[PDB]
């Protein structure tokens, strides 16, 4: 019932947190991957021994305690929450903090499932002490978002739907401008963060690198969506993908990279706790969870 | 801290996986005996894994029928090191305490597993619970000696087994009054079934726990790594009493779990040691479970 939970791990100078905010339980299949096999996603979900009939999506946060700030990497749905859902400041809670004691929030991206948890359904800010960062192109789309912008997006199947939620993210950037700072992308950030543009799912999506020594960890959010179907398939997309034809040029950037790197990344939405490593497999690349002994 | 804990529904039943910890194997000359550290290497990079060790789990099954509370196996207790002997945590983390234990399942009489039934008095540390073991696995130790060991990577360590087989004797012996076999040919508890899986140790059991339309198969120490004893499961493990009979029992069972698509439990794989077993000629392949937390 309860879905909140967390799980720390060490990172030379820094504590990390994985935070989940819940998952997201998705029926709607045929146009999950838009420019896929329909047969074949569904003969990939069973060859891994899962359901062929949804896919459960995580929805895995990062926090991280430096030597002076306690940072959160998105919020999850918070106001766009369902049962499954919004269980971040649960999470928090086990971890050991409460909300007064973030001190910045890093945005990835403002879809409702990375910014619905910055504000409460008053319009008030959930976490009192803490900046707001975003990029600036991203901040500069939703600002003036609308249904025309969908026109390479299998959301354009949804109008009602956008024009519902693009005034919703709306409001909430409303109501976080007196917290909002916009990222630097070519200075380091508190001795620990780098900031690059990954666009496409959104115009301004953001991923962010974090060093502590030789350790290395790169968060990439809605980079990719499917361990089992989007790493050998990179080119067949995500439902919620702002432009298919950019977001997969960013997804085969970033996998081709962190394959020739060996880097470990984590992710929002992969299966908890959305740590691993990607390497080259024909016709694509291959997820490799991180192992653990607890 | 390393206890932990993880709660998931199977039919009606509440089953609890616990960690008393991990084994960490510092050398790998001695993991795979029939196996070759260039090639084992080769499979750890491959798979993004620390390639000079191999870190083992120690997972741990707790099932909450509706009227009893039982575990399977009890990991390192008296024989524990600094990363092992978590299981008494863990079980209270999951919201339970020794006292409540009416039952435990002893897969086989390794350290890892039956060093938790008692203390350093040598004083039961369940003391409302009956334990189980199969009969072949209990008269295997209470009479083993060096020489049963002639087809074992520990026959390159007599004075190691001189030191182990009477502290698992006497362990045995303190358990004696608590003690029960297996029958092999009857549900226990309605939801329990028992076989053997002989090589490991002589009596490695099996256990089936069913509940409505769901099974599981706790196979314990059929198999210790994910990455190259499904691949590869006729190198072995340095802990197998019996090398060939354990190659045989591995390949029977993995068999049996791909061909019916069926979940295992696994004591040492990565955590939560969850998983499924699909042909990939001429071995084998693990698949974990996914989770959303
Ligand atoms: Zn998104
Ligand atoms: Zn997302
Ligand atoms: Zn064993
Ligand atoms: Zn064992």
């Amino acid at each position: 019932d309860d879905l909140s939970g967390f799980k720390k791990i060490k990172l030379g100078e820094l504590e990390l947190f994985i935070l989940t905010d819940g998952y997201i339980h998705e029926e709607n299949l045929i146009s999950f991957a838009p420019r896929g096999n329909v047969a074949e996603l569904k003969t990939i979900l069973k060859d891994n021994f899962r359901a062929d009939h949804y896919i459960d999506m995580a929805i895995n946060i990062l926090l991280v305690k430096t030597k002076e700030k306690l940072i959160l990497m998105d919020t999850g749905m918070g106001i766009f929450a369902d049962e499954r859902t919004g269980f971040l400041l649960k999470s928090l809670q086990k971890a050991g903090f409460s909300a007064h004691d973030i001190t910045d929030i890093f945005l990835s991206h403002a879809h409702p499932d990375h910014i619905g948890g910055v504000v409460d359904k008053q319009n008030k800010l959930v976490f009192p002490n803490a900046s707001i960062f975003i990029s600036k192109i991203e901040h500069d789309f939703w600002i003036n978002a609308s249904i025309k912008d969908f026109n390479n997006s299998a959301l354009k199947a949804h109008p009602e739907r956008l024009n519902q939620i693009i005034p919703a993210l709306q409001n909430i950037l409303k109501a976080i401008q007196p917290k909002l700072k916009f990222y630097d992308l070519n200075k380091t950030l508190y001795s620990h963060f780098n900031f690059q543009l990954a666009p496409g799912h959104t115009p301004g999506l953001t991923v962010t690198t974090i060093s502590s020594g030789n350790e290395k960890l790169m968060y990439v959010a809605d980079l990719i969506h499917s361990d089992v179907i989007l790493f050998p398939h990179p080119d067949w997309g995500f439902s919620g993908d702002t432009d298919l034809d950019i977001a997969t040029a960013s997804r085969k950037k970033f996998l081709k990279q962190l394959a020739d790197t060996k880097a470990r990344a984590f992710t929002s939405h992969l299966p908890w706790p959305g740590l691993g490593f990607t390497k080259v497999k024909a016709p694509g690349f291959e997820w490799i969870p991180e192992s653990f002994m607890n």
